[PDB]
């Protein structure tokens, strides 16, 4: 029967669940085979070579065990309006919004999402293998971990997950006969091929689509191969179906960086923080602190998962093994512990590549040697002439955690890391302070509803969550809202951060990245208990800062507070709150627009 198909593994040695799961799936889709992943570095470099040889990936020879892959232009990003959730009422997944269309997910009904199904899966993977993902989100074992089994045509997924998540054979003896999501992706483009493929990268762009099921636990995922859109267990179950679960459960699944950061003394705080894309976390989760003495250590990069602990401190883990981070703008001087970490077992797509088989893209700031020529992500031969960039703006890495020079410590630990801070912000050109902290745990809520960041466009990015709300941002506010409810819960300090304000020519009013240390001192320094009063939350009082090592900063401009512009800001977000959660915005929330708009009319 199906035995007959296996090319690895066994069905026998699989959990009964998983089998059934496979089994139906394989009905389905019609793989020519089946491979059962067992997470082993002999699988990993076999696979590699397949791909090789396929023109799936490229070897890069200037590395240690560094490969690339070229994807066909039409997918190289989450497709936002090809991503939904699918639940029997719509108010369960996204509010309905007083004017417009929602802002904030895009339901589908359960009958729409059969025909769509059916209109995709069938048939689907005939000509290619499926391979069976056993994957663990969160250390292999820890109270908060989670595990899924990813059913893939995709070999680059494969690989990819491998480094991602906790994968193979040992997630499956952890499973044992326990639950897991079911996760379903083909990347839709059966053989015999019936469209063109571009670089050996099949995608069909015309059928794309990414759903959510949660009422049923599964994530199913056609069309795309490209990261956001295919490892399953990264936004589409570690952030979405997450934060559905974590609201019905005590809990939260949220776009957070965690580090650790150690003062001069040997004290030591966790703190988290969300920024939409962009707009910076993987440079502030592996910083280089410029301030001497200080240290940070990074326990992840994109995605936290943080439970109130038996003595009340909000406990976050990283569910991810690895980092998905953007390539360009990547150097020694901007993040010189990211370049250290992706020096060897790391999997690179879209990026340029060097005559001697390196890597590069805009903003590496790396001189080429005499002779070195580059060859774009398109594989052209590629010249600062061409109007067009070597690399594509959102291309990535994908590197092993355990790789980070300044991994931390507890960056595995099953009991998680106490948060003592979260950090909102966004890309703000104008108007919005280096720093400031919220007035109350509502108001430090509020702060996280009315982000907004641009992206000449500025957007609303809620919480930096915008794409990712597995359920309705309303229930998601009040949840939030909920936390300071909890018997004794130690609450963490929130801030709001902007890193990006410019004076009138455009140019950036702070240096950023090492120097944002100077901002985490404030930080550090206002948990432990100074500040000046503003209508919108504490900042630094005169001198606060510290400054020393820099050049000139213009501070004065930099926490310039406005009341035009915030007359403008509130006069925006509660519209937009208003009109896009509407029925299902809490009352606290509420109180905050007015009392921030009472406090603006003081000035
Ligand atoms: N001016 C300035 N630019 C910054 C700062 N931090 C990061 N950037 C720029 O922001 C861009 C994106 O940074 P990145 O660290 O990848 O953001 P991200 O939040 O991790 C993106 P994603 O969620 O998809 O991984 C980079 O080009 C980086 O150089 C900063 O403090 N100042
Ligand atoms: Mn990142
Ligand atoms: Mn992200």
């Amino acid at each position: 029967n199906l035995s007959a198909k296996v090319v690895q593994g066994s069905l026998d040695s699989l959990p009964q669940a998983v089998r059934e799961f496979l089994e139906n799936n394989a009905e389905l889709c019609q793989p020519d085979h089946i491979h059962i992943c067992d997470g082993s570095e002999e699988e990993n470099g076999r696979l590699l070579g397949q791909m090789e040889e396929e023109g799936i990936l490229r070897r890069l020879k200037k590395y240690d065990n560094c490969w690339l892959a070229l994807t066909d232009p039409r997918d190289v990003a989450r497709i936002e309006s090809k991503t939904v959730i699918v639940t029997q009422e719509q108010r369960d997944t996204v509010p309905i919004p007083k004017t417009g269309l929602s802002q904030l997910g895009r339901w589908m009904s359960e009958e729409d999402f059969e025909k769509a199904f059916n209109a995709r899966f069938p048939g689907c993977m005939k000509g290619r293998t499926m391979y069976v993902i056993p994957f663990s989100m969160g250390p292999l074992g820890s109270p908060l971990s989670k595990i899924g089994i990813e059913l893939t045509d995709s070999p680059y997924v494969v690989a990819s997950m491998r480094i991602m998540t906790r994968m193979g054979t040992p997630v499956l003896e952890a499973l044992g006969d326990g639950e897991f999501v079911k996760c379903l992706h083909s990347v839709g483009c059966p053989l015999p091929l019936q469209k063109p493929l571009v670089n050996n990268w099949p995608c069909n762009p015309e059928l794309t689509l990414i759903a959510h099921l949660p009422d049923r636990r599964e994530i199913i995922s056609f069309g795309s191969g490209y990261g956001g859109n295919s490892l399953l267990g990264k936004k589409c179950f570690a952030l979405r179906m997450a934060s559905r679960l974590a609201k019905e459960e005590g809990w939260l699944a949220e776009h957070m960086l965690v580090l650790g950061i150690t003062n001069p003394e040997g004290e030591k705080k966790y703190l988290a923080a969300a920024f939409p894309s962009a707009c910076g976390k993987t440079n502030l989760a592996m910083m280089n602190p410029s301030l001497p003495g200080w240290k940070v250590e990074c326990v992840g990069d994109d995605i936290a998962w943080m439970k109130f602990d038996a003595q009340g401190h909000l406990r976050a883990i990283n569910p991810e093994n690895g980092f998905f981070g953007v390539a360009p703008g990547t150097s020694v001087k901007t993040n010189p512990n990211a370049i250290k970490t992706i020096q060897k077992n790391t999997i690179f797509t879209n990026v340029a590549e060097t005559s001697d088989g390196g890597v590069y893209w805009e903003g590496i700031d790396e001189p080429l040697a005499s002779g070195v020529t580059i060859t774009s992500w398109k594989n052209k031969e590629w010249s600062s002439e061409d109007g067009e960039p070597c690399a594509h703006p959102n291309s990535r890495f994908c590197t092993p955690a355990s790789q980070c020079p300044i991994i931390d410590a507890a960056w595995e630990s099953p009991e998680g890391v106490p948060i003592e801070g979260i950090i909102f912000g966004g890309r703000r050109p104008a108007g919005v302070p280096l720093v400031y902290e919220a007035l109350s745990w509502q108001h430090g809520v509020f702060v996280g509803a009315a982000m907004r960041s641009e992206a000449k466009i500025i957007m609303h990015d809620p919480f930096a969550m915008r794409p990712f709300f597995g359920y309705n941002f309303g229930k998601y506010l009040a949840h939030w809202l909920s936390m300071a409810q909890h018997p004794a819960a130690k609450l963490p300090k929130i801030f709001h951060v902007n890193w990006f304000r410019k004076d009138k020519e455009g140019k950036f009013l702070w240096p950023g990245f090492g120097e944002n240390s100077r901002v985490l001192e404030w930080m550090f320094n206002r948990i432990d208990g100074s500040t000046k009063l503003t209508p919108i939350g504490y900042i630094p009082k005169e001198d606060a800062l510290n400054l020393k090592g820099l050049g000139h900063i213009n501070m004065m401009e930099l926490f310039s507070i406005s009341k035009e512009f915030w007359d403008k800001e509130v006069e925006d977000i509660e519209k937009y709150l208003v009109d896009q959660v509407n029925a299902d915005l809490p009352c606290e929330i509420e109180r905050e627009i007015l009392a921030l708009k009472q406090r603006i009319s003081q000035m």
